[PDB]
């Protein structure tokens, strides 16, 4: 298979279940050389977040450039963005290097629970970043927050929000309940475990790493979910942490 | 195979060839769930280091605790330590949690070239950390710097330094030219590529991930080298960077 390099722009998880740790693992498992730009450090854990350590937007920018000025990036996954300046720096580099296949997960809350959404950040995100993502993967609350609209009550409202997100620049949207939105139309798409830490990061990283090997987003959405389901299906064979464990990114190898 | 969790305490490489990126990849490739504590961020590249970003020793400490207070660690690899306070914080946690199978690579220089050795750090390292490592993997210049002795001229001197490092606390020493030193005795151990970025990190991470599946350090040193050789043997099939590329951590899977 052709060599594809994948890049992740996100936060860190020392326990290795979420963040760039999960993104990098997922890329590896799905056949892609992995690159990563850190936007924030966090003493995280299988039992929640202990603390967050901020990084200077300038260094994030420095990291982006160290990568884009040297390695050809075929797919990109974006996780935790933290603040307005990071969002801006990221969008700017994405625009300068004509980066495509950008998958944007919506990390605007928190595992332990907490709306990590800087009101100034969200506005910058919808105006400066959205117009550059190939696929956005929000759940209902997140979709609502991005649109600054009420939490979808019915299926119709949920479909309206997907279409609204497209008009804002996104090439595609995967509303997680799962519905995939494209200019063409919509498409509809079993967890038996409690160890689901990092699922979101993993799904988005997977969608990113898989995109270059498929015809359409639908095709890639289909394979990534199948794969993620297999990862969850083995989550319990892992012995990490006392709280909620991660999925088994390498179920297919060991 | 029994589940083994591996932990890396080191710096970052955004291009994914060295640092915790390489460590985490290597763990993954060799069947171990990976954990990582970041000691320093660096806008690095296949063409060298652009800049280094310091992290508060306290956060390093916070990271160690987030991990050791939740995940059972079976093997540990230590890379970039940066400064005295980090070395101290690391040694302290290693001591508190009776951490074993500690593999310490000697990152006291720089890819682009530069002795990243804080004279205060090196002294703290030999007094506080060395007594807790299972295996140290220095090359000649590094070995000399740790011993504060002249660069070994002959084989005898090289053997003297290995034995001296044992007396300082190290359970084993792998002097890279390669000689493995143990209480028992010594043991002696082809690169056709130019893309060797991250080799050192990869070897140490491999030795760490492999240790728990072998009888002795000799046995594990043997397998890790064979594996690393295969990784180098495919380094050229990768398309990352313009300078010196990384090895192919996943030669065995894709
Ligand atoms: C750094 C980071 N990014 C994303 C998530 C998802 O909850 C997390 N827990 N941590
Ligand atoms: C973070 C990091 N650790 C170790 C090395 C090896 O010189 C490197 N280039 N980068």
């Amino acid at each position: 298979m052709q060599r594809i390099n994948a890049l992740t722009i996100a936060g860190t998880d020392p326990s290795g279940g979420a963040g760039i740790q999960a993104d990098l693992k997922t890329f590896s498992a799905l056949g892609a050389y992995g690159c990563s730009v850190i936007t924030a450090l966090v003493a995280e854990n299988t039992c929640g977040v202990q603390s967050v350590y901020r990084i200077e937007p300038d260094f994030v920018a420095a990291q982006l450039d160290s990568v884009f000025s040297d390695v050809r990036i075929d797919t990109t996954k974006i996780g935790m963005l933290a603040e307005t300046d990071i969002v801006e720096a990221v969008a700017e580099r994405l625009q300068r290097h004509h980066v495509r296949n950008v998958v944007l997960d919506t990390v605007m809350l928190a595992k332990s629970g907490d709306p990590l959404l800087s009101p100034s950040a969200i506005e910058t995100l919808r105006v400066r970043l959205l117009p550059q993502v190939s696929l956005i993967t929000p759940n209902l609350p997140e979709a609502a927050a991005l649109l600054d609209a009420p939490h979808a009550r019915t299926e119709q409202e949920m479909l309206a929000q997907g279409r609204a997100l497209l008009a804002m620049g996104c090439e595609a949207v995967l509303m997680k309940g799962d519905w995939l939105f494209t200019r063409e139309g919509e498409q509809r798409f079993r967890v038996n475990t409690k160890n689901t830490h990092g699922t979101g990061c993993t799904l988005s990283a997977a969608l990113a790493a898989l995109r270059p090997r498929h015809r359409s987003w639908g095709e890639t959405v289909n394979e990534a979910k199948a794969w993620l389901s297999a990862a969850l299906a083995q989550a319990d064979t892992l012995e990490v942490g006392k709280g909620i464990g991660p999925v088994h990114h390498f179920h297919a190898w060991w």
